[PDB]
């Protein structure tokens, strides 16, 4: 009669970290890579041998720096000359070059150099989201959601497309990250009647607000505001600082020309970063970290608070800005929505609840996989094709 169809699936390709979910048996699964990590870099890395994506190219990284592409999401669907893609260029330690106005990433490769558009390095992201997915799925994956950030124009949504059919994929619908999101948590299934809902989201190194309104499952985005310069990586070089002082007061030595000593130390402060959100306090123990001095010291979730203090605060200001642009006042909002790693944070969780009177956070979907979770609730709908009983 009529063989079962494949599970389609939900990706969020993000910046610095992708992930892909599953909805079946009415539930998503979000799906493991190899390594067991629920979420993916965004990250190509080229040798003379070989094309490594994901885990194995961010793993690789510090030898390799010109040659290991991250960020290609900065550069999707824009132009060479735009004030954005000039800016960036002079943090990323690979090459970037003008094809006709168009940006093209440059490595060495196999024996040549190469250069990239960044839907083709996407597309390579892509093409390790769909294998993870076939992994556990056991079967070939066709059909796929992918998610991009609502102030996407046409051009970052066609390349973000253009991507998807290099990978083989058929994209299904191009939806916004914060659309998704209110999806997760069926936000569009709570019947007649308006909802006004804030995301907020807070990434490794960008930090956006939305506020779409809900109307009989009518998605429709109120307002976007943000702060290009706010992201974890920021709350990570503070720690940094702070040890770099604290190793100077201890051994009266300057470790911050010792790359791999300032690595070490900023791996140790992203760790120690998490475990703070979870305990009071975290160790932080690195072995010979210079001139073979072992660094054995801890941090209190206070002292780390204190230090980020100013850029914690920072993140009311585009929610007020967002607010005014939708035409809000912050009662009025019905449900709020945590997005990004950076918001399991217990103090960026308790400013953003007391700017809301104590109103309760949805936080339940893990918030670095609410976007893929609510893709893949958008897959299965979309590959539906009932036909209607008499
Ligand atoms: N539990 C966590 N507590 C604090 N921060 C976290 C946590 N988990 C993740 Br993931 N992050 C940060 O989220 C960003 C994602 O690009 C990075 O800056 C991560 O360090
Ligand atoms: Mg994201």
């Amino acid at each position: 009669g009529s063989m079962a169809k494949a599970a389609a699936i939900g990706i969020d390709l993000g910046t610095t970290y992708s992930c892909v979910g599953v909805f079946q048996h009415g539930k998503v699964e979000i799906i493991a890579n190899d390594q067991g990590n629920r979420t993916t870099p965004s990250y190509v890395a080229f040798t003379d041998t070989e094309r490594l994506i994901g885990d194995a190219a961010k793993n690789q990284v510090a030898l390799n720096p010109q040659n290991t592409v991250f960020d290609a999401k900065r550069l999707i669907g824009r132009k060479f000359g735009d004030p954005v893609v000039q800016s960036d260029m002079k943090h990323w330690p690979f090459q970037v070059i003008n094809d006709g106005d168009k940006p093209k990433v440059q490595v060495s490769y196999k024996g040549e150099t190469k250069a990239f558009y960044p839907e083709e390095i996407s597309s390579m992201v892509l093409t390790k989201m769909k294998e993870i997915a076939e992994a556990y799925l056991g079967y070939p994956v066709t059909n796929a959601v992918i998610t991009v950030p609502a102030y996407f124009n046409d051009s970052q949504r066609q390349a973000t497309k253009d991507a998807g059919v290099i990978a083989g994929l058929n994209v299904l619908r191009i939806i916004n990250e914060p659309t998704a999101a209110a999806i997760a948590y069926g936000l569009d299934r709570t019947g007649k009647g308006e909802r006004n809902v804030l995301i907020f989201d807070l990434g490794g190194g960008t930090f956006d607000v939305s506020i779409l309104t809900i109307d009989d499952g009518i998605f429709e985005v109120k307002a976007t505001a943000g702060d290009t310069h706010l992201g974890g990586e920021d709350f990570d070089n503070r720690l940094v600082n702070h040890f770099v002082e604290e190793f100077k007061r201890k051994h009266k030595k300057d470790i911050s020309q010792n790359k791999r000593a300032v690595r070490r130390l900023r791996t140790a402060c992203e760790r120690a970063k998490r475990t703070l959100s979870s305990s009071t306090q975290a160790s932080l123990e690195i072995d010979s970290l210079f001139e073979g001095i072992d660094f054995y010291t801890s941090i209190t979730r206070a002292r780390f608070e204190e230090l980020c203090s100013d850029l914690f605060r920072s993140t009311l200001e585009p929610v007020e800005k967002a607010l005014r642009d939708a035409k809000l006042d912050k009662a009025q909002i019905h449900d709020l929505v945590l997005v990004g790693g950076s918001t399991r944070i217990p103090k960026v969780q308790k400013l953003l609840q007391d700017f809301f009177n104590g109103r309760d956070l949805n936080k339940s979907i893990n918030p670095d996989e609410a976007v893929a979770y609510g893709a893949a609730v958008q897959a299965a709908i979309l590959i539906k094709s009932t036909r209607a009983a008499a």
